[PDB]
């Protein structure tokens, strides 16, 4: 998330994939 | 946070206004 951002969805871009954003929030908080 | 950041204080900036800043680690923390 730090690397990328979030426009829109992905209902509109023409080619787009899908793939798993690796948050760094999420490990901290399960610390 | 993600689209600003901070630096010196309100007083100084000439036609500062007041607003509030949504902090991406409130409602994670709090979640």
């Amino acid at each position: 998330t730090d690397n990328t951002f979030v426009s829109g969805n992905c209902d509109v871009v023409i080619g787009i994939v899908n793939n798993t954003v690796y948050d760094p929030l999420q490990p901290e908080l399960d610390s």
